[PDB]
């Protein structure tokens, strides 16, 4: 896999199965999968930061990002490509050096520009054919972890080294 | 596909898997799928309004409808066919120009009268027989999106046009 | 099908997938499926009462039973066979005239004594082999509805008559 | 099977599908499966204590451990192997007399040292290959029950004895 300086990810439909839980009082939930915490683990193990880009804006996601020590969080993003370009500029890198995973229409422009594009198996067909690697997992099933492990070429030897 | 002037939809079992979450305090939840927001996107892209018909009446659904900018919301509806007919009268269209998706007994009368009837794959067989197009997805899996994309003939060219 | 005068049902693992949601504050949730409301519909259409027997005791279930107009509710039940006997004795009913659906160890004694025993496809093997009819559905997927429809012989003629 | 004196288990990804539900207010949920309560039942029927080891630390899990009468609860565990070793010392047993089920990186060292290692079908490949018995079930689907029933050789005769 090519040199990656930054891993970027959408939330809904990647870190979740797209589920948005509403109650009667104005509260909202998302269901994350702890498996995806290993995606952050491996990225940080390899010295690579992770950022979240989302068009939603919730305290749900601020708290999850905090729990997992995610390096960057941008919410209420209207243009994910622009947001990614701004973060690349912030860090002194280019989009070819970015791996991005997303699942829907508002991810497409960014997916087409990054060094490595990932799309979960659960995403719409139009979006899946933008993926530059095959991801078997669906949103919420640990597909962010799957993406990171493929992008970084994590193998049995890496595993053996971290469980010493 | 027939000329459609209005898309109507049930909620529970279409926008959800039928799940109704109850706690100990009288609160209630539903789990929506963000994928279904694209059904509204495509309808509005084609200049078609969307209405929700539901026999339930919840702040859950009021809030979800307003998040997605749904054009019409009728809750506490005991007679979905008559609600659809009244909206058709208001809009100056007929039921043959309506696409409706529903999943259960109280949807049947309306399903039999519309121009295009959709039923999720998870619905009872005697309701599925009423569908006039095949839907692969189950309730809560993005079947409202699936329905809209089929009804409106959304294709790769439409996709390419919206992503710049 | 043999004469059934009462339908009895467990909750967890039948009306749900066994899920028990806990938060940080002492609240609890269950996820019901609206499909199962049709089981009450068909029972009542045929003049048959429904009772719930559960070893748990929650406001969750009290509220669900009330909305669905369930005829009898017994919570905190230590011995489901005894509870069924005592209800049936009040009503004049023999266990051979009862259909009961349950999923786990504390259901077995009653399942072995009723006229029609149902067990969801998701239940443990030792319990499934007690079922006297095959149920395809899993807990929380509408298996109470499936059971009722099979028990009462609900057919296309019934459907046609209710949706005219 | 091997003689087992202690059953140990992780929570997230074993007793759950890995789901971690976050709301807007700082609360958190897990979804347990009631089927897993039979794992405690069978362990206690055979006179074997059960302990939980988890790196998380929540009121959610305090409550579940209480409901199920779990013998030992260790949360915020930094090193699961060390925690198991210390508990074994207290009990005067060795790791070869322990059955442990876990699903992820921080379970690997302990899985490699116990007498019977179990890993759910949903776990990462690198962890599944450490399992010494095959488990069909995924996290949250009753895999703790499956593990206990296999480890203790529960059979139809055992079932018949408990439902008298
Ligand atoms: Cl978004
Ligand atoms: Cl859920
Ligand atoms: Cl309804
Ligand atoms: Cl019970
Ligand atoms: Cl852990
Ligand atoms: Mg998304
Ligand atoms: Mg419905
Ligand atoms: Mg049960
Ligand atoms: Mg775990």
């Amino acid at each position: 896999m090519k040199e990656i300086k930054l891993i970027l990810t959408d939330i809904d439909g990647v870190w979740t199965d797209g589920g948005m839980f509403y109650d009667q009082t104005g509260n909202e939930w998302k269901k994350f999968n702890t498996s995806d915490s290993a995606g952050i683990f491996w990225a940080h193990n390899k010295g690579i930061p992770v950022g979240i880009l989302t068009g939603e804006k919730t305290e749900i996601v601020r708290r999850r990002a905090e729990k997992l020590k995610v390096d960057y969080l941008f919410q209420g993003v209207v243009d994910k490509l622009s947001a990614a370009e701004e973060l690349c500029n912030e860090l002194g890198i280019n989009l070819e050096q970015v791996a991005y995973i997303g699942d829907d229409l508002n991810d497409a422009k960014l997916l087409k520009r990054v060094g490595i594009a990932g799309v979960p198996a659960s995403a719409p067909f139009y979006i899946r054919r933008l993926s530059t690697i095959f991801l078997e997992k669906r949103g919420g099933e640990g597909v962010f972890r799957e993406f990171v492990e493929k992008v970084l070429g994590i193998n049995l030897e890496d595993f053996i080294a971290v469980i010493q």
